[PDB]
């Protein structure tokens, strides 16, 4: 079954997945500026209640909820919006790249003593037992690694989450940043014995060459395109070079091993932030409903099966998170 943050739910009642998304989401350092740009609750569960509602509407049943413990991650409101909606909603349990921000904590841990024990105790509990005391259990576990490698901070989350992994049969989603290192996790992962039928690349769409691909996924595991909508924002690719690379490797019969998704932020924290003028097109199509009014009918159009949609969409999120 797959943990949501409603209880477990049958593999096959996910239905139509979106395996990488953002119902709401802060940068590291987000909740420094609460003065100025607090969380506006009802406003928040009335945005992703309609947004949630808009996903049903295409057939989209369940999201996985990919944020961070580090960036806003807050599994009763997430449930809020599940129990409002009906909406299927699994949550993660991981900190960001480091990379990234808010790492000093478990850094200096790891410089003082047995970090990689301390993160895997965090994670087991919060996939078998709770998050925060509410019972609300991750249903995935999240790890990021940095562009030029994956550092030896961040190995610390794989090697903890390769071991919970081992022992719950969690789901494992990533980060992969700019495009780089999807080979590199996926061996790791799979060199420390996780099950590469439950881990889940990410970011994938960010290379272009379809040989890096191929690459992660001679580790049996699957990638995703998971933001897509982003296009030409700080080197991601339009979404045309996207479904170029995707139509390649479907058509080698890799329809079992790629999903697909937006990283969108449904609702962002801290002080709203107008995007310039010049990056609009880079983000206008950056939302959850792209992939289903744009994306699956263009796959369509251009002899992708539905046999072949239904089982990125369907199949494989079954397999995976179920
Ligand atoms: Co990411
Ligand atoms: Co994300």
């Amino acid at each position: 079954t797959a943990q949501t943050v409603t209880g477990a739910v049958a593999a096959a009642q996910l239905g139509a997945t979106l395996p990488h998304e953002h119902v709401i989401f802060g940068l590291p350092g987000y909740a420094g500026d609460v003065t100025l740009g607090p969380f506006d609750h009802a406003a928040a569960l009335a945005s992703c209640t309609e947004t949630a509602r808009a996903l049903l509407a295409r057939g989209i049943q369940t999201v996985v909820d990919a944020t961070p413990n580090n960036c806003g991650r807050n599994p009763a409101f997430l449930r809020e919006v599940s129990e409002a909606t009906g909406l299927q909603i699994l949550c993660a349990t991981g900190f960001f790249y480091e990379g990234g921000g808010a790492t000093t904590y478990f850094k200096f841990r790891a410089s003082l003593g047995d970090a990689e024990s301390e993160i895997y105790e965090m994670m087991r509990t919060e996939v078998t037992e709770g998050i925060a005391g509410t019972g609300i259990r991750a249903g995935v576990i999240k790890l990021a690694s940095s562009r030029d490698a994956i550092t030896p901070y961040e190995q610390l989350f794989f090697r903890a989450a390769a071991r919970v992994q081992r022992e719950t049969g969690v789901p494992i989603i990533t980060h992969t940043q700019d495009g780089q290192q999807g080979p590199q996790q996926a061996e790791l992962l799979t060199s420390l014995g996780a099950d590469p039928a439950r881990i889940m690349i990410g970011h994938m769409d960010g290379n272009t060459d379809p040989a890096y691909h191929r690459e992660t996924l001679r580790h049996g595991v699957s990638i995703a395109f998971d933001r897509i909508g982003l296009q030409g924002m700080l080197g991601t690719p339009t979404d045309a070079e996207r479904l170029s690379v995707l139509t390649t490797l479907l058509g080698e019969g890799y329809a079992d091993r790629l999903l697909l998704s937006h990283d969108s932020i449904w609702h962002w924290l801290g002080r709203p932030l107008a995007i310039p003028e010049a990056a609009l097109p880079a983000v206008k199509d950056w939302h959850p409903l792209h992939i289903s009014d744009d994306i699956l009918p263009d796959l369509r159009r251009r002899g992708i099966t539905e046999e072949q949609v239904g089982q990125m969409t369907v199949g494989n999120p079954a397999r995976l998170f179920g």
